[PDB]
């Protein structure tokens, strides 16, 4: 019942800010490195999932489209309601998944176990 304030809710000013530079003499290197290695296998997953989902979404999307548009025509009184139901919850999932596997997808790859490093592998597939 009571909500979840605190994942969230505290408001940290979402951590700093999306600049913070703290070189000296080797950290340039080591920051240029692990840096590129960051954005590298998270743009890399992000994109292959964006397209994969892109993809998928649009052709399953696009043939169950069809099927229940052709089918919407073909006499049904209840009928009507199980066309529109499966149709509206399909997309509604659609896109109510994506929309969210999304903020998931981005607020943990941008918060990564490999971008600050020194730890155990995670099992990461390519």
């Amino acid at each position: 019942m009571v909500d979840y304030s605190v994942w969230d809710h505290i408001e940290v000013s979402d951590d700093e800010d999306e600049t913070h530079p703290n070189i000296d003499t080797a950290s340039l290197f080591r920051w240029r490195h692990q840096a590129r290695v960051e954005r590298m296998e998270q743009f890399q997953k992000e994109k292959e999932e964006l397209d994969r989902g892109c993809r998928e979404c649009k052709r399953k999307v696009a043939e169950c489209q069809r099927k229940l548009k052709e089918l919407e025509v073909a006499e049904g009184g209840k009928a009507e309601l199980e066309r529109l139901q499966a149709e509206a919850q399909q997309l509604r999932k659609e896109e109510r998944s994506w929309e969210q596997k999304l903020e998931e997808m981005r607020k943990k790859e941008k918060s990564m176990p490999w971008n600050v490093d020194t730890l155990s592998k995670d099992g990461f597939s390519k």
